[PDB]
DNA sequence: CCCCC
């Protein structure tokens, strides 16, 4: 009774082909879920699975025509969709899934339950996923060189560890991180170590995702981040020189959301799932077009302060205040990392840090005090208090301080506000910021401002 | 004779395949109407419906080639189009349709009468659609935190509810709503809750639909809005720092019409039905290039004024006038909502609000007062009116007031008009607006304005 | 179909524009709610578009199309309250214009006395509220069609210029 | 379609 339909029915009963909500067909081959939009892999699954069927059914699947017929039947059978990539604490490899909470490695049907449609791209080797090894010792020395274990670097080192370990989580993070340092401090070394450790879950993009409009037309540079767990942007075009495009704060806000809008070439899929830790490597501090409390909530900075130099340039490097430590450059490290020598040692370190910093919830917090741009605003937040009903009685002496009440609200005229605020910031140094604050928060009635200096109280 | 033609005739008689006005082919599979432009579903329907046909006819449908022949017959037989999505009070699910007027869930042929070709994408559960539940108390607490039940917030809160309930109606709305507030006020929480509640009827788009030419070319960002009952745009590139493209009033007007123009890749359907409540998440009020009563009549604003902060930054949050209340941030809420914990509780709340605000006709009303960009024009309503032929005798005092009789109609000079305007408002903060108004109302005979102030009478 | 005032102040070729393209075989077009020209500082009425739009063909790219020529059958009527002052006055606009005069006043009883004294309004009547309700019912559909057919038969055909009807065409 | 413009 239509042998080929029966074969398709059995293959469907195995649950090895699924239809996803984006319209892709994912197949379970070699202990991983795979898909290829440009070329479906269903006939590959049919050929591979021919060994699990009766003897008479297997001999039909050696003809490509019959495999195509079975594929047509399977495509007509799949009507409903499924959801994929819903477990944030599972690390998919090419031959199984690693449980980050437990540490157990699963294969076969154990790994199949988590419909992880992405993977590192390499096989998990449990012989190399060990704590004691010469590779581990070399990597420990390298890491302690890049981020020393001193008391002045404790917070910075902890933030470094937490940011690197968050690249294993399949969830949406609320902060973008800047690896900030001078030249030859180990930022690219860390980037390449992470890329080696996490394989295909890592991606590099261009700066257009920070300075251009994401929707526009086709944009693979934003559609390629779909389901990635780490996104790297490098070589910030510093903006001290005139004409440089600033970073769009709305781009930051859009990149911090669970879904990002953008499509590739020849595609109608306009929304991409955002699971990525976004890191920007820079020698210069960022400059944004507009500054507000929404942006100051999504920025963290890690600093690199160890210089690796040739013997000729060491002495001068010792007289630079951008460095706290000067070491000798090792010319064989780049090739060693390019060969994936520290892949599993760094993976073990990342898993250990994930355990360490995953008190029930792992959350990335901002560091607004590390950005000079924000400085002014922070200082303002420590100087002024919004006028409230509790300040009405204080008017008794507020008049002696220059305060004039109006509509039951304490206010200070523009001239008085300028006189009082010139005592905290240099007019030339903080001209644009002070003017912007005045314009943004100035009232009218002759201009008024609803703020009281904490010192007067 | 011609068994396959007879099978196609029977399938056509079942009424499970229809041709829409745009030319879509909609099929009825698994208790829902479905269409996939770039992936026809007629052969899936043939395979699924083979069971209703006689015994001899069903065995022929196991061959993909025979199914393709039957599909060719069926689509040659379909000459007349039908009307779809004409009931705005039916909510379609993956297994039936819910009546919003009464609250009865239909399945099978009962749901088939309403040709609802879109659905939430998930199955309606009767057990979880309950008024009392542990999740309902948490949802009520969250919603009350975001929009407190206080007199000062009464009216605003209602608008909130109304807008949210309007996401259930399958009709065209005449307003665009702006969710306005400072950072960490619950706007994105509300958006995620609504997305969870209404599934696939919710869509997210880019800001291009607000600041670009809708015609252009193949536009998936507009083609994806077809038959959607909720469209969200986020992160307006505000204009505090001037230099960004403004919102086009032409797009605002095109987005309130029953039909929109936009076509996907590899498809020819430039016509999309507009059922969507359009909501914009912003930290800054909008600014448009042109202001006119046509644009001023389709804008509404909802305020968010509750701050959720960590204990470290709470005290400062208590001295900001942008917040009426400060709460404690919960780090588990995001993951709870992302896992669809409050899907059915929020659906029940939305249905209750729909019943409450759907007295015979539900309508969305603009709130032009909130927008400051519209402020000056509004003052013109109380500033001056257009003189009629009834202001002849008044000129007896008009000469005393400054106006000079001319053409038997009250009129004012340019300098006199400027002097009179100076009384209502100061040109220091509105001088450019005064100049624009003078140019707009300029009349030349040596230019005079035939406008009468209300106070003048 | 009705058209706005954008066409009278914008170029045709430009980029993606559906308004001009949808004119294909469309049998009428009215520019309504005109941007009164008395507003100094606003762009004046362009005459190049007036001359071009009357051509037997229409040049312009329909959205998501690849043809820049379309049939032009629409009858062009521009309805406004203010006099037209062309941006540039030449022989083309002088010989390619006309004017229709309306002097019927629909005024409410409250404002009838004030409205009647207006010189512009010659006959003043009481506004009929239900007429709009009768318009949407399409009750005057066949009657209007019959009247239009009668007028077309009686008048048949062309449109003569009215240089005197426009003040700016005086000098 | 994208590119191109
Ligand atoms: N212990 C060490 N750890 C890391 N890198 C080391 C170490 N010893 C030597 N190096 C090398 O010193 C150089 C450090 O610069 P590298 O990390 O490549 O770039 P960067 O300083 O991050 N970026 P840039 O400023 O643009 O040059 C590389 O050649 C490293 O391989
Ligand atoms: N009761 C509560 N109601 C709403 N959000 C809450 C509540 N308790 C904690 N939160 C959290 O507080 C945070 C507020 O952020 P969010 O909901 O995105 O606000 P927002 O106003 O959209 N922020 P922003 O884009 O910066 O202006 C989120 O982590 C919420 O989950
Ligand atoms: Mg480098
Ligand atoms: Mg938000």
């Amino acid at each position: 009774g239509n042998k080929l339909f029966n074969i398709a029915q059995r293959i469907l009963d195995t649950n090895s082909v699924l239809l996803t909500e984006r319209g892709d067909h994912i197949v379970w081959i070699n202990n991983s879920w795979k898909f290829n939009s440009e070329e479906p892999l269903i006939t590959k699954l049919i050929l591979s699975i021919r060994h699990q069927l009766p003897k008479e059914y297997s001999s039909e699947l050696l003809c490509p025509r019959k495999r195509k017929t079975v594929e047509a039947n399977i495509r007509d059978m799949l009507v409903d969709s499924v959801e994929t990539d819903t477990y944030p604490d599972k690390l998919p490899f090419k031959n199984g899934v690693l449980d980050l909470v437990d540490g157990m490695f699963y294969s076969g049907d154990d790994a199949k339950k988590y419909t992880c449609t992405v993977s590192t791209g390499f096989k998990f080797d449990d012989t190399k996923f060990v704590e004691d090894s010469p590779e581990m010792e070399e990597l420990m020395n390298i890491i302690n060189d890049i981020q020393p274990l001193t008391d002045e670097n404790k917070k910075n080192r902890e933030l470094y560890e937490k940011t690197l370990s968050s690249c294993l989580c399949g969830a949406t993070k609320g902060c973008l991180t800047f690896f900030f340092g001078e030249t030859a401090t180990g930022k690219s070394t860390t980037k390449r170590l992470l890329k080696s450790a996490i394989g295909d879950l890592f991606v590099e993009t261009g700066q257009t995702i920070l300075t251009d409009v994401l929707d526009k037309g086709p944009n693979p540079f934003i559609a390629n981040m779909h389901l990635k767990r780490s996104v790297f942007c490098s070589e910030l075009p510093d903006f001290a020189c005139s004409g440089s495009k600033k970073i769009r704060s709305d781009n930051i806000k859009k990149l911090t959301e669970p879904c990002v809008i953008g499509r590739p070439c020849f595609s109608n899929k306009i929304n991409n799932r955002n699971h990525a830790t976004i890191i920007i490597d820079t020698n210069y501090k960022p400059v944004f077009d507009r500054i507000d409390n929404a942006l100051m909530r999504r920025i963290a900075v890690v600093r690199f302060r160890t210089h690796f130099s040739q013997p000729s340039g060491r002495e001068a490097a010792e007289n630079n205040d951008a460095y706290d430590k000067v070491k000798l450059l090792d010319e064989g490290l780049d090739g060693k990392i390019q060969n994936n020598r520290y892949r599993f040692a760094f993976l073990y370190l990342l898993v250990k840090w994930y355990k360490k910093y995953h008190i029930p919830i792992m959350k990335l917090y901002p560091t607004p005090e590390e950005i000079p741009d924000f400085a002014f605003y922070l200082k303002i937040g420590t100087l002024l208090v919004s006028s409230s009903v509790k300040h009405i009685p204080l008017m008794t002496d507020l008049s002696k301080k220059g305060y004039i009440l109006y509509d039951n609200v304490v206010t200070l005229p523009l001239t008085t506000f300028q006189q009082k605020i010139s005592k905290y910031f240099n007019s030339r140094l903080f001209g644009h910021d002070i003017e912007s604050f005045i314009n943004r928060h100035k009232k009218f009635a002759d201009e008024y401002l609803q703020y009281i200096f904490i010192e007067d109280i």
